[PDB]
């Protein structure tokens, strides 16, 4: 409304547009493995003040909504004081995988993801992406007390340039543990050095890209003591809950859009802009290949380019050789030349016409035919530049149609145009 | 032998020529209707000296060499004081037409027609000429006391421009008659009032033009008084007589020739030269059509002359129009020219190819192919004086076949060199 075109100048001259920063879960709906209330079920919150243990005692029954505990708690609009949390199954047996799946359906980039507690935060669990609509799934990162156990991988591994696309783990969640209000947050760029100009950064901007968000849960933080750790068997206290998830990013156009938004289909795609395409404005529009298709920056918008062909092709195509030769401006080039032109960018007349000059380079009939009279004219082919076809001695004229001054005309084809003796 | 070529200056430069002047009957056999001697047969001469007629008489005896007078007398070296002639058979009845022919088998131009009589001269005869070998005749000249009666003739009619090339009758023949010796002449141009610059007047070229020549005699010197026109019959000196016949002209090459000489078959003809033919020399050379034949005169030779085809034509043909509006000059015209050239003159070269410098214009291969560049030129057809082919954007050479200065080559057959930038 009052916002001006963010793609463009305030001269009409591109720039880069993202869309905006959004918690990208909001309102979505995810995909839990395991959830109370079915059949329902009490469940016990346990309490560790000074030395007492208030098994407090409540009924999860999903077809009750006062105590259901679904997962589209988990992306309502989180107000504190009035929390709302989905919840586990209980008694949960060990080894086990309660896994949230937020499908995003369109790539998007992102920033951190984060997760509010109800019970306590787990001793163990995993986030994973996948980049691909959820056919794969990637590690993200790593929570634990037991990291090589567990998932085997080093504790707290440092990021080298040599692989700051990571996955690392650590026990960070651990810190100060209450067994309510517990908060993780993995931002998917901390701690990776070339962070600071990710802009250039293609490595850090496939590491946040995905179009898919999965975390696990695989180990409860355990107590009763567990003087015996024999008790395999499980108890109602042994559920996660969770009040709030949130994937915080931006929605994938490679600078080239100032928003994604929903197609036929009802699909989330971007609204591409700089004579650019794709789902993720990845690739150049339709004859606008005079060069490489670029992701936008901070300064250089590098907006797909038209082709010129003077209006004489439908169709062009991009050539590197002539891009690097050029300076890297301009690579493309043009295909079938249309009205009897010819040339790269069909900017000059085929053999057998010629350059009608004032009517421009541009004109449907910028070319004219050579008309060279037959008998006025050494040849059919005029010049493509002038139209002046070769002449006879003593012929003059454009197309040679007229004995020049000094000449008189005769009546032989051959040799029409005679001089004045003296 | 020491003579110089007449028909050329001193400088090689063309110059009229003529045959020499003969009597073209000298040594000629005379085909004549009547000759005496067979069967041999007196006659007589009679002498009107004082009042007195000696009838003197001889045997005209063909068989008797002595007493032979046969037509071979009348152009046998004529010896006065020792004189031969050929007599006629005797008692020529009234009507009569005793003819003498001499045939010369090519045109001649004559000046003269002389008869000398041993007999006394005709009281009527005439001469006649032959143009075309013998198979038509044409009044020369009329001799005659009744021109009117004898030859349907205006006597002594005047000569007008209107009507010179005429055959006149008179009696002249007549005058100061003596019976023996007597001497007729017919000068085919004596009153003829073009005859002063005959060099240009083509009506008495054509006058006194003859391949043969006739005399015929109708009427004897009446005699014996003939008192009585009654006496019919005949008598032993109703005979003519002739020692020598000449026929005095030159041989019809109109002016290019300097002799006429006998090819094989034995037949007479000019020894052409100014690059002329025909028996005559009345035409052109082949490929001397450069301008139209003409005759010869005192200052201008008119040789023929070859038409220019710098060695590219074998054939040439002369055009009018051409020469008329040279200024007469030149009307020639090559055909079929060779060697991939064209014009006039075989003297450019046809689209397709160009005109290789440094070689002359004579030089078969003074034409060379375009062979433009598919890549570095913009079309198949170079300029025909130059050999330039057009050239794409950054090429050079004559065959575009490099990228100028400033330009680097790509590998592209579209556009193969790129300005280097700035
Ligand atoms: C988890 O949470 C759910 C939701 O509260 C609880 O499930 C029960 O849900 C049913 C809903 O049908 C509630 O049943 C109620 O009690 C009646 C007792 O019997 C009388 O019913 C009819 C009244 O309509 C009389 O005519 C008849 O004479 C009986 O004496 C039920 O029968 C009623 O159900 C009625 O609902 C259906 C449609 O659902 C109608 O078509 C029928 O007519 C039917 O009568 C009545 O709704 C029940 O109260 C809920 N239980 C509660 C609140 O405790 C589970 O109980 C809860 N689980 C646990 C373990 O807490
Ligand atoms: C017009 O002019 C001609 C030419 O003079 C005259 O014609 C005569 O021509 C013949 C030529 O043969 C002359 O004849 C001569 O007189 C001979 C007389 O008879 C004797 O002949 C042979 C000699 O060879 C004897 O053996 C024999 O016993 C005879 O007694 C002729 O016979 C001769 O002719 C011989 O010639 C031929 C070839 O021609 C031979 O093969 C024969 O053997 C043959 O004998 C001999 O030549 C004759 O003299 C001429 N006459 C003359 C001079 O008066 C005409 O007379 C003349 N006409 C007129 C009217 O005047
Ligand atoms: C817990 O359940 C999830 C959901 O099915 C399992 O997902 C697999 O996870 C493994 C390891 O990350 C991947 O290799 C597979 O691609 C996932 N499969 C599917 C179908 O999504 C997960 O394996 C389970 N946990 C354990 C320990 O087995
Ligand atoms: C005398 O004889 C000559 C020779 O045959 C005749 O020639 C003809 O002459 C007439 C008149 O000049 C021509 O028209 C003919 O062409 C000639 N004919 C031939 C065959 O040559 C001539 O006619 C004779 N004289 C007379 C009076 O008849
Ligand atoms: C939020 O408001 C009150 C606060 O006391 C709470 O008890 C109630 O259950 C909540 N209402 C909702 C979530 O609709
Ligand atoms: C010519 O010479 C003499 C001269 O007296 C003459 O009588 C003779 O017949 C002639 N001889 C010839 C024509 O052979
Ligand atoms: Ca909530
Ligand atoms: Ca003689
Ligand atoms: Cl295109
Ligand atoms: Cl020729």
């Amino acid at each position: 409304a009052a916002q001006p075109d963010p793609c463009s100048d305030e001269n009409g001259h591109p720039r880069r547009c993202i869309p905006d920063f959004v918690n990208a879960a909001f309102g979505k709906d995810v995909r839990v493995s395991s959830t109370c209330g079915r059949p329902p079920a009490r469940y016990c919150v346990v309490s560790e003040r000074g030395e007492e243990r208030l098994r407090s005692c409540h009924l999860c029954n999903s077809s009750d909504p006062k105590k259901a505990h679904p997962p589209a708690f988990l992306t309502d609009l989180n107000n504190p004081h009035n929390l709302t949390c989905w919840q586990s199954e209980n008694y949960l047996q060990f080894p086990h995988n309660v896994t949230l799946t937020l499908s995003l359906g369109k790539k998007f980039e992102v920033t951190y993801v984060s997760l509010q507690f109800c019970s306590p935060r787990p001793e163990s669990m995993a986030i994973y992406k996948s980049m691909d609509y959820g056919r794969t799934w990637v590690p993200f990162q790593f929570y634990s007390t037991q990291c090589r156990k567990m998932y085997n991988r080093p504790h707290r591994a440092p990021i080298t340039k040599q692989n700051e696309q990571e996955a690392v783990c650590t026990d960070s969640h651990t810190d100060m543990r209450p067994l309510s209000g517990g908060l993780i947050a993995f931002s998917t760029l901390d701690g990776r050095p070339s962070a600071h100009d990710f802009d250039n950064s293609p490595v850090l901007q496939d590491w946040v890209t995905a179009t898919d968000i999965r975390v696990a849960f695989s180990r409860l933080h355990t107590f009763g003591d567990e003087n015996e750790d024999d008790s395999e068997l499980a108890r109602d206290s042994y559920y996660y809950a969770v009040s709030d998830l949130q994937v915080g990013g931006r929605c994938k156009c490679n600078g080239h859009a100032a928003r994604c938004v929903r197609d036929r289909d009802d699909s989330l795609v971007c609204d591409c802009r700089h004579n650019t395409a794709g789902p993720e404005c990845d690739r150049c529009k339709p004859f606008h290949y005079d060069r490489p298709w670029q992701r936008a920056t901070a300064r250089e918008a590098n907006e797909c380019v038209a082709c010129n062909c003077n209006l004489h092709a439908r169709r062009c195509r991009f050539n590197m050789e002539l891009y690097k030769l050029s300076g890297r401006k301009s690579g493309g080039v043009c295909l079938n030349c249309r009205h009897n032109t010819a040339g790269r960018h069909c900017h000059y007349c085929k053999e057998g016409f010629y350059r009608d000059m004032g009517k421009p380079i541009t004109h449907r009939k910028a070319c004219k035919a050579c008309d060279c009279h037959p008998v006025g004219a050494a040849g059919k082919t005029c010049n493509q530049t002038t139209g002046q076809c070769p002449c006879k001695d003593g012929v003059t004229g454009i197309t040679c149609n007229r004995c020049a001054k000094g000449y008189q005309q005769s009546r032989s084809p051959i040799a029409p145009c005679i001089k004045i003796p003296v």
